[PDB]
Formats: structure tokens, sequence, C-alpha cells
């Protein structure tokens, strides 16, 4: 049978959790399940996002016959409301179910705030806070194990200290170059973020980033200086993984306050073993992240 | 109700932006004249989307993995909008303002910027005199929002030229030094850390008193490239994702500080990484010399 339904029956919209206009993308809270009639459904976020235009494809549809409303005309200046066909129309869904409480914290939209964390305020702070407000890492699992996305693997270090899985991530629909986006996910166990690297990883760094741009070159002819290669600080899910991105890829996740070159990662180790055990860190956090308030307080 | 040209032989995509789901393209029509065709993905609307989703709209699933999932939806033509503008006939200044070339990656050792980069710098006409013009204050001293007038360890603090100031959404101001000759961060010496650490903290100050925004809402980085070569600053509201702010570009003012405190020939020594157009002569210098 074609999958063609949502992993639950019905869906509630219960409120919007974040929508951008620029970026043409909407975060949605929804409740499911809830065939009774009771309105206690389960927690479901569902993000929506319309898809970047291919370049031979709006170049074919408009040497024929598109449809067309005028809006504006001024000159040699006009404006339309065009209607593509089915193939330019598809719209990228991502489903969160069952959703946490921290899901939807974490895509509800709040102001942000910078804060510069020295390697003291981890160990007393953050590292004590983020153990019970840590995301499920069984994703990540499942793709070591092979037991999800076996088949969308590009390439794989399979040694269990210095090895990875390279694979793209949940939104690259892989239809352009232009927004290539893959991630990388070491084997080895324990690795939360970058504050748990040691010259001990430099081995299983420099594999991801030779091999990782490597694989990429291979399977999409796609040179390494086209690439944007870092990772997250604060990450996401605390299992070391590295974002491989196009560089003219303006990715959210990419700027200064997030981003950190993987080459340069590399390099601080073999300048300083214990560079980001002791280096401060500057992050963003939510307005009302507790996590924000106790690294305030102890900084006072 | 159609195209106001027969016939669209692309010639070229004048810029895109899968982010923000955009195209640009310059077409060859009546085959050629010119023509600017740009396309945009339109947003969402909230009850279009609820509409759809409350009632089994069209999927068709990728894969999924855990209580993750990613779908192809095909939503009914109601949303499927694409905002169009077109320029016929297209001039030359038309695609001069809307042409970009493409970015490609390079890093630049210590030894590359002494030997490769800075003489090409030197060979070239960088003018830097609208700089000068706004310390010396001969012209823009009425944009001047806060002004340290030391002149070694001072700057004038002044609004980006594309921001407005009639909302902190997108606030941008840019701290220019007084002190003349540090073209970049590859000047940078533990000597200059007074005026970094006065640009830090007086210019948080002066953007607390006059724009009531405290500095956990500010992103404070230096260029590298920079795009002239007299030593600024960037001051950007945190939620304003400003271009140059990507890691590639961007380097924390705390952390240019922090680095010099921890090795003063910093700077002169590490690798720095940054983005060429690929078109740029520079470019083509790093690599030959790299090879
Ligand atoms: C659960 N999961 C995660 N990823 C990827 O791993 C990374 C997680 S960390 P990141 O900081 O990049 O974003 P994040 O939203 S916290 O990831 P997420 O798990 O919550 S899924 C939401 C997606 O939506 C994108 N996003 C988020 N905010 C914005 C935004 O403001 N604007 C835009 N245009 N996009 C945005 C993210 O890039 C992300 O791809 C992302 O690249 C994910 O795509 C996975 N990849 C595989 N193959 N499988 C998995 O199950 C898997």
């Amino acid at each position: 049978s074609a999958p063609v339904r949502l992993p639950f029956s019905g869906f509630r919209l219960q409120k919007v959790l974040r929508e951008s206009a620029r970026d043409k993308i909407i975060f949605l809270h929804g409740k499911v399940n809830e065939a009774s009639g009771d309105g206690d459904g389960e927690d479901a976020v569902v993000i929506l996002e319309k898809t970047p235009f291919q370049v031979e494809q709006v170049a074919q549809l408009l040497t024929g016959s598109p449809e067309l409303q005028l809006q504006f005309s001024n000159d040699i200046y006009s404006t339309y409301h065009l209607f593509p066909p089915r193939q330019l129309n598809d719209v990228k869904t991502t489903v969160v179910y069952p959703a946490t409480e921290k899901h939807l914290q974490k895509y509800l939209r709040q102001d942000l705030r910078l804060i510069r964390e020295t390697g003291d305020d981890y160990r007393n702070i953050t590292l004590p806070h983020l153990e019970s407000q840590s995301l499920s890492i069984q994703w990540v699992y499942n793709i070591l194990d092979k037991k999800a996305e076996a088949d969308r693997i590009v390439f794989e270090n399979p040694d269990p200290s210095d090895g990875f899985v390279l694979i793209p991530d949940l939104k690259w629909n892989q239809q352009q170059l232009d927004d290539l986006y893959l991630i990388a996910i070491c084997h080895r166990r324990g690795i939360r973020s970058l504050r748990d690297l040691t010259p001990e990883h430099l081995p299983l760094l420099r594999n991801i980033l030779h091999q990782g741009q490597e694989a990429i070159l291979q399977r999409y002819r796609m040179k390494g200086d086209h690439l944007r290669v870092y990772l997250h600080y604060l990450p996401s899910y605390y299992h070391l993984h590295v974002h491989f991105t196009a560089l003219g890829f303006e990715a959210p996740g990419s700027g200064v306050e997030r981003a950190h070159l993987l080459a340069e990662v590399i390099e601080n180790l073999e300048c300083d073993p214990r560079h980001y055990q002791q280096r401060t860190l500057t992050f963003a956090l939510r307005a009302d992240d507790p996590l924000l308030k106790l690294l305030q307080e102890a900084q006072q």
C-alpha cells in the first residue's frame, strides 16, 4: 500500500507554535487520536515548509503557457499570481509524534538571548540541567543500528571508535544541490557535544571531515569548497554530529552564535588538548529557558 | 493572463535563495530580448493550513524514524500561489542589480596572508575616504550615536545605512575605530585590547542607553574578509540573521579579545576561513599557492 497517512487519526490544530513569512515555514501544535470526542488527544508537532525552486522546472514552465493572474502593472514591471503544475507544488511536511512538552517549547516562538558559558559554568550549571531536559536520541541509535533510514545512508565508516554514518537530514528533498544538507553521526556513544571532545577524538573528527567530503564529491559531484561543515553548540541532540551544508545555502543554525567549523574544532584541539573543556562558548537561548536564568544568576 | 512575450530561453540564474524559496531568472524572449522573471513561494495562511490538515490531505510518506517522519504534501490550488514578478524589457542595469556570483570556501594560513593576500590587497585602489569622513566629522556627523574620541582606543558608533531605525527587529550598528592602519583581524595584537574592550563595553552600553536594548539581545562580531580594510565591528539584534553573520564570515568580538589574551600572535599565525566569489582573482591566487 502507498503510505499516504499521517501517523495518527485526525488532526486538530491546538495552536500555531511559530510561522515565518520570509522563510515560508509554519510550526503547528496539533491534537490527534480524538475519535471518542473527549478533546483529550495526544500531542503532535507538524512542520510545513515551501520548497526551493528547481531551475530547469521553472525554465520549462515559463517557455509554455503558465496560468497567471495579474496583480500590478507599471511600465516594464508587473506582478502576477502563478498557479504552477503539481510538480512545483510539493510541501515538505515533518511530523513529531508523539511530541513531548520539550518539543512544544523548542518550537514555540520566543525571543532569543545570548549567553557566554565558561568551562566552569558548563560543569556546574549546564551539564546538570541538560541531563533531564534533553530530547531522546533514539533516532540516532536507529540509524547506527540500521533500524531506520538504512537505504538513505550515503557513506559509512563502520569503525566503532573512529567511524560514522553520513546521511541526509529530514528536510533535504535531494531535488537540487543548492540546499544540500547532510549530517554525520559518529558510532562512538557518549560524546554529548563539543564539551566532550579531546585529542582522543582527533582521528574520528578527521574521518568525518575528509571521508565525509570525499563521499559528497563521489555521490553528488560537490566539491569540498562548496561546503560549510560545522557543529552546533548547543546541539539539538546530545550525540555528536556534524552538519554538511551547501555554502550558498543560508541554512538555519549556521550563524556564528551556534556553528563551529569542524576544521577549526580539529585545529583547536591540536593547539590545546583542553580547549573545549576550559574555553568559553557563546550561544543563544530562549528568554524563558530556565537554563538561561540559572546561568545568568550564577554569573550574577 | 499571459506573459508579455513569447518563449523563454534561460540565459542564466541571476540569483537564488533556497532558504527564502526565491529565484531570479534572466531569460531571452521573442526568439532575443531580455526579461527578468522573479519567482517566490508564498507564506502559509493559517486558515488555509488548518482547513487542509483537518480533512485528509494528500500526502506521500518519505521515511520515518522513531517519533519523526517526513512527508510530501500536495495541497490544493489555493495554497500553491507563486508570486511572479516580470521586468520586460529588462535592461543591462536590471541584470547588474540582481546578478550574484557563486561562493567558494578557502582557508588562508598566516603565511598565505603575508605572501599572497596582502600583496594582492596592496595592488588595488581600495578607497576608505568615506570612513575618514565619518571619523573626521566631515560627513554623516548627524548619524553618530556614540563616540569615544580617543585617537588610539576610541571609535564612532553609527547605524547601518540599510537600517532606518524605525524598529529594533533589524537593529544594525557599526563601530569604526579612530586608530588608522588596522586593516582587519590580521593586524590585531594585544595592544588593541583597550580599543576592542572599549568597543564591546561602551558600544553595548550606548545601545542600551539609546535603544533600550541590553547586551544579551546583541550579536557583536567582526567580518573576515571585511568589505573594507579599516577595523570595524558589527552590532546586530540577535533575532536578525544579518547577512555576514554566518560562521564562514563572522568572528565574535568577545572571542577575538580572549584569543589575543590567550595568544598574542593568534591572528598572525592561525588559519582563517572565509568565502570568496568564484570570479574573485584572490581566489585563484590562493588556490594556485596552495597547490
Ligand atoms: C530527528 N532528526 C533530525 N535530523 C536532522 O538533524 C539536525 C537536527 S539539529 P538543527 O539545529 O539543524 O534543527 P532542528 O530543528 S533542533 O532539528 P529537528 O530534529 O528538530 S527537525 C526540524 C527541521 O526544520 C529545520 N528548521 C528549524 N528551524 C527552522 C527555521 O527557522 N527555518 C527553516 N527554514 N528551517 C528550520 C531544521 O533544519 C530541521 O531540519 C537537523 O539537520 C535535522 O534535519 C534528522 N535526520 C535524519 N536523517 N533523521 C532524523 O530522524 C533526524
